[PDB]
């Protein structure tokens, strides 16, 4: 039903606790707080479905959501694309409209209504902060940098449909409790970032007002660009290669098809079934399987304007003889070569992902990710030169 | 004999316009401003025997030195390695002590002694300055900060068997109005680096006095540690090949000897030209030039405690099947494979290196230089994107 003792809160949220489910054992509540409930909902659900560790778990009611609970921690994380306001005034110089491109990252010490100033990432580390029991040093300051920059980057793809420009945003984290992990820990709501108009050139610029980003918002759950991956396979006995391909595909939420021709049993057969993907109107990607002289992968790529890669299941035993035949193809073939199931899969999301914000994201998020597991298995090892 | 006219200056020097011999057309001249001047020009030789483009041409007199013309950048760049003094003061948090290990790079706008403030390294690309017609944009600033950082490594390597740590250090640059590339140019003397006694654990650390730096300064214009190359070949029609070597340990001042001897043919004489370099004292690496089976390199790595490159003239006709008997071999042999003749001799550098500091920074100032011209080809291929 739901119960809730005391705990701490931010600015616009209430943390309380909530017996009868520990852990996630946390209650978000605080007009329009309804409004700024309901944007940090989708924000948090999409970064969550993108890869992005983010404290949230459902949504509850008009004016809050559960999460799990975790140590907050003090500072504030901005990034920026656009210099504007504050910015500006404490760069002097920097002519308001800078682009930056990696694009800017930069912290402010302690939330506190005081002065809560500008620290420096050494300042963080020398701080030797340390919540739920994880100690924050160089590890711990340089992951939320990186995914506070990740977390703005698939923000800012996930806008520009509605035609909005992100310019900056601001984001607290926190150490999750249970699983350690520091997690995007706080809501997102209009006062968390600020969003252009862009269709410098309208107005004086005004932000959005968190009534039209209220309206949108849940549009940035869905993607207008369809896309769909179909595996061709010369001979069932590759069907575990091509599944590789198939789960991974789901990996990137992209809708994968397996199929049997053979350039060199059925061409006519093969051209046929091309056919009925390319005469459907959704945009295909096509990934060609064929064990020893690939002929597929080029009689494929020879008779369609979309994609293809081949993607030979070689063996050591004579896969330095097999590739050959899916590299060195007669002129006017595009047809690419990826040794890699999985990696012919994620290929495919990149070429989707140009258009799906939504498959870019999770490209994006698990390059991030990938990162922080670099990271620690560095500093597990790192235990160890003692 | 001499000349000159007016121009400007800076704190420590007047820099005056030389008649009867344009461009390096300048000299600067300014008690103890005799040892700010040897100080100076030691530093400069030094850095400029490394290979930093340095604004510097020769000693003269007792207070002053010749340099080439340039229209100076009103910016003070500033290097760290351990945090101190004013920094502190800056960086509230950062305990005195605290090691940068890229290490911290900072730049101070216009030298001007009112403020003269802190510029952030996109303030001053937005500055948009020009001197002797070159702009100074991303690419240019991107140089400075660079050889800054270079430069400190190579002086903090120089000073290291004096038995003294550069905690930190001042430069400023100019554009050579001949050449038109960024020098380092002004004058570097005991105000311009800070160092301490490094034999936290001495006084309350005290900087050397310019007394005790001038009576040391010249000392590091000469290394410790010998070094010699010497290079095996099984049969004079190689000698090409050799001699490619050869002339690359020269451009890192290695000496370097050229012998003919055969593994195959004079196995007992292979062994005693090996004796003659390894009794005589002077540290030595060996690299073995042998076509088709190489067993040079095998045969001496195994007689010798010293290093052991195999550097096999290779020829696309039957390259890949020679290579491989200088790699794969019986174990207990510690020898190497470098292909690239050039290669193999900055290898042995990079080995002399570890030892010869004046060794280390010619391998420094290459790496930055040639990144230096990596960023310029593509700032001139980028011109054509138009």
């Amino acid at each position: 039903l739901n119960i809730g003792k005391k705990l701490y809160e931010g600015k616009t949220k209430e943390v309380y606790e909530l017996l009868d489910s520990p852990g996630k054992v946390l209650l978000q509540s605080k007009g329009k707080a309804a409004i700024s409930n309901k944007i940090t909902s989708c924000i948090f659900q999409l970064l969550q479905e993108a890869g992005i560790k983010t404290a949230f778990t459902r949504k509850c009611g008009e004016t809050a959501f559960i999460a799990p609970q975790c140590e907050m921690i003090p500072i504030e994380w901005v990034c920026r694309r656009i210099a504007t306001g504050s910015f500006l005034k404490r760069n002097p110089g920097v002519k308001e409209g800078y682009k930056f491109y990696p694009p800017k990252v930069e912290l402010f010490f302690k939330d506190d209504a005081n002065n809560d100033p500008q620290w420096s990432e050494e300042q963080l580390i020398a701080a030797k902060f340390c919540f739920a029991g994880l100690l924050i040093g160089q590890t711990e300051v340089d992951i939320m940098s990186h995914a506070t920059q990740a977390i703005f980057e698939i923000l800012e793809k996930s806008w520009l449909p509605q035609n909005c420009t992100l310019v900056d945003m601001k984001i607290e984290f926190g150490v999750d409790v249970t699983t350690k992990e520091i997690v995007l820990a706080d809501v997102i709501d209009n006062d968390s970032w600020r969003l252009w108009p862009s269709g410098p050139e309208g107005l004086q610029m005004v932000k959005k007002n968190f009534e039209w980003v209220a309206e949108r918002v849940e549009l940035l759950l869905k993607s207008e660009s369809q896309c769909r991956v179909v595996v061709l396979m010369g001979s069932t006995s590759d069907l575990g290669h091509c599944e590789k391909i198939k789960k991974a595909c789901g990996n990137f939420g992209i809708p994968c098809e397996l199929r049997v021709t053979s350039a060199h049993k059925g061409p006519d057969e093969t051209l046929r079934i091309k056919a009925e993907y390319e005469g459907d109107g959704i945009p295909t990607v096509f990934v060609a399987v064929a064990g020893r002289s690939n002929g597929l992968g080029p009689v494929m790529s020879g008779n369609t304007a979309y994609p293809v890669i081949s993607c030979p299941p070689l063996t050591p035993d004579w896969g330095v003889q097999d590739v050959w035949s899916s590299l060195r193809l007669p002129s006017g073939l595009g047809c690419s070569t990826v040794l890699s199931p999985e990696g012919s899969a994620q290929f495919a999301a990149q070429i989707f992902g140009l258009s799906n914000h939504l498959v870019w994201s999770k490209l994006r998020a698990s390059i991030l990710n990938t990162w922080i597991s670099l990271k620690q298995a560095d500093k597990k090892i790192r235990e160890c030169n003692l």
